[PDB]
Parts: structure tokens; C-alpha cells; sequence
């Protein structure tokens, strides 16, 4: 009973319990002639919440904050954007106005600015080269290399062995790689292989869009991109 677009009223957000102290957030947005869902993550960080990614636009991100307060009731104090596109940074200004400290890699921040997308305030150090990993409260942030975008990060939650792939990871039902305009199609299968090798104990894998599954999403992603 993972929410899909037909279950999510316009401008609304649903939360889904992944594990103890780990939720995904699902919202929908228009893109290229269709309505897409997209996923973000919420992780308990002590007495606070760590947010991964906006809910794709200001409206959705406002709804996300209201839904978190209603369902969980701990303050969101920090947010990480996993790449520079609007399903990851669109809503940063809302998060900042709400008192959330926003974070992204230096590369994500530079690309966001160049694209005219919203810019997270704070730079994440130690993610500049492929294979780099840093701890950020209750998660590990990992830079696997260029894939969906040159800057894309993935997020691992050690307590629950949850791998959040963002848009570098495709849902099983995906037939195409989606928006490849900023992708490195040559490097993407290799970046996915670095994810597979780094997180062999992953039990849940959450794509940027659509249904969670297992490690199979990673192979499926490699296969689709190769084709
Ligand atoms: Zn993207
Ligand atoms: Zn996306």
C-alpha cells in the first residue's frame, strides 16, 4: 500500500513508514506532459528530523511540513538535497522560511544556481569524488559518481539498512531512464555498480520516483540504462 499518484490529491503529500524512525514522503508534480510521484526521506535524528529532498515545488513542500507535524510532531531541523533538480531543491525557500537549515554538495549548489533553481544554504564537505562517503547525523551520504546527474548523491540509513537512491535509481516498472538531459549515460551503470558494492546489506531500496523494493532496483537500473 505504497502511495501512487492516483492516491495523492493535488498539492498533497503522504508519508509512508519504511522502518522505525524512517519514513518516505510522496508527492506529485506535472513534468513533460504527465503527472509523476516523487520520493523523499525523513529520518529521526535524536529529538529532531532529518529531511532528504523537497517534495517537488513550494506547494508540495509546505504540505510536507504540515504532514510531518501532524503525523510525527518532531521539528525538521536539517534538509539535504540529493541533486540540483526541482524534485530535490524546489521548495528550499519554504524550508528555509520554516527554519530548516538546508544542505547540498558544492556541486549541487553551483548547478542549482546556474539552472535558476533554489539554492540550499550550506555546503556538504567530503563528497567531491566518486566513492566518497560522509556521516550526516543518522545517515551516510555517498557520492557514487555521475548517473542521472553529475552531482547525484545517495543516502543510507544504517539502523534499518535503508538505501535511498534518489533519481540515480529507477523503480522496477520503469521502462526508460526518464529525464536524461543532465545524465551521464556512459558513467551511470558504473556509478550504480559502486552503490551495489558499497551497500551489499541494503534491505529496502527507494527510487527517486515510485515503488520501493530490494537490491533488484539497482540491477534493473543498470539494465535499463545500458539499453
Ligand atoms: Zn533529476
Ligand atoms: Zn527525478
Amino acid at each position: 500500500e505504497y502511495p501512487t499518484v492516483n492516491e495523492i490529491p493535488v498539492g498533497e503529500v503522504r508519508l509512508y513508514q519504511i522502518a522505525d524512525g524512517v519514513w518516505s514522503h510522496i508527492a506529485t508534480q506535472s513534468f513533460d506532459g504527465a503527472v509523476y510521484p516523487s520520493n523523499g526521506l525523513i529520518v529521526r535524528d535524536g529529538d529532531e528530523l532529518l529531511l532528504i529532498d523537497t517534495a517537488w515545488g513550494a506547494k508540495n513542500t509546505a504540505a510536507l511540513l504540515a504532514e510531518i507535524e501532524k503525523q510525527i510532531g518532531l521539528p525538521v531541523t536539517r534538509a539535504v538535497s540529493t541533486h540540483f533538480h526541482d524534485d530535490r531543491v524546489g521548495g528550499v525557500d519554504v524550508l528555509r522560511a520554516a527554519g530548516v537549515a538546508t544542505y547540498a554538495s558544492p556541486s549541487t549548489r553551483r548547478l542549482a544556481e546556474a539552472e535558476g533553481n533554489e539554492i540550499p544554504t550550506h555546503s556538504l564537505e567530503g563528497l567531491s569524488s566518486s566513492g566518497d562517503a560522509v556521516r550526516f547525523g543518522p545517515v551516510e551520504l555517498f557520492y557514487p559518481g555521475a548517473a542521472h546527474s553529475t552531482d547525484n548523491l545517495v543516502v543510507y540509513v544504517p539502523s534499518a539498512n535503508v538505501l535511498y537512491g534518489g533519481c540515480a535509481v529507477l523503480e522496477l516498472s520503469r521502462t526508460s531512464a526518464g529525464n536524461v538531459a543532465d545524465a551521464d549515460l556512459a558513467e551511470w551503470p558504473t556509478s550504480v555498480e559502486r552503490i551495489q558494492k558499497h551497500y551489499p546489506e541494503a534491505e529496502v531500496v527507494i527510487p527517486g520516483h515510485g515503488l520501493p523494493g530490494g537490491l533488484d532496483l539497482l540491477q534493473h537500473t543498470a539494465n535499463v540504462v545500458k539499453a
